[PDB]
């Protein structure tokens, strides 16, 4: 299949060189799997969605995505029109308030909980979770990451965006999940993405076109925006039967295009996720 006019990032996860803008991509696009956003929530009622997103919890008082984070995350995940796998499910985890903020307690509940909930879902080709949010290093939070991890779902953590060493920062360092930094659309590394031997691959995350909240649409910038490339590409491949959610991590490492970006120090990984589809 082929998504004309797609934001620069679509394209870029299938494509070898920048600098095109068509989507090239198996059009099973993520049926039968399942991604949760574990962020401020998803605008469901976005007809970018479709009805194929559900708020399943929320820690706060309510559960509408008050903040557009998550929204904007959940529509690069799997929108129909700015989404990797346009056909998959998603689930929306409030765990951060509007002001996109939340207590590590409040996240590693919503964590845990969707290595539960998971058995509640129908999901028969794989699960994911992607988490665009991360504060300074927690062996907890890290430890709630592992668990989730473990369970078998893919886990996707943005590495953040201080510019620095993410190995200081949680949920981020911790190695056995999937740790995303981000780059631009000339794949140089994002000016504030994170760097150090502790992430496993870069996706898009500087100007990401996407759902916004009243049923909008914004560009924003962020490793949380990169790490639902990953978590949607994982729902993608799982689905066309290339990878499983344990296996995930390391079969797109395996796949990327190895020493495209510039601006990668010495010591960070220079591998730049790829849906080895067009070529
Ligand atoms: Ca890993």
């Amino acid at each position: 299949a082929a998504q004309t006019n797609a934001p620069w990032g679509l394209a870029r996860i299938s494509s070898t060189s920048p600098g095109t803008s068509t989507y090239y991509y198996d059009e099973s696009a993520g049926q039968g799997s399942c991604v949760y956003v574990i962020d401020t929530g998803i605008e469901a009622s976005h007809p970018e969605f479709e009805g194929r997103a559900q708020m399943v919890k929320t820690y706060y008082y309510s559960s509408r995505d008050g903040n557009g984070h998550g929204t904007h995350c959940a529509g690069t995940v799997g929108s129909r029109t700015y989404g990797v796998a346009k056909k998959t499910q998603l689930f929306g985890v409030k765990v951060l308030d509007d002001n996109g903020s939340g207590q590590y307690s409040t996240i590693i509940a919503g964590m845990d909980f969707v290595a539960s909930d998971k058995n509640n879902r129908n999901c028969p080709k794989g699960v994911v979770a992607s988490l665009s949010l991360g504060g300074g290093y927690s062996s907890s939070v890290n430890s709630a990451a592992a668990r989730l991890q473990s369970s078998g779902v893919m886990v996707a953590v943005a590495a953040g965006n201080n510019n620095a060493d993410a190995r200081n920062y949680s949920p981020a360092s911790e190695p056995s999940v999937c740790t995303v930094g981000a780059s631009d659309r000339y794949d140089r590394r994002s000016s504030f993405s994170n760097y150090g031997s502790v992430l496993d691959i870069f996706g898009p995350g500087t100007d990401i076109l996407s759902t916004w909240i009243g049923g909008s649409t914004r560009s924003i910038s962020g490793t949380s925006m990169a790490t639902p490339h990953v978590a949607g590409l994982a729902a993608y491949l799982m689905t066309l039967g290339k990878t499983t959610a344990a296996s995930a991590c390391r079969y797109i490492a395996d796949t990327a295009n190895k020493g495209d970006l510039s601006n990668i120090p010495f010591g960070t990984v220079n591998l730049l996720a790829y849906n080895n589809y067009q070529a």
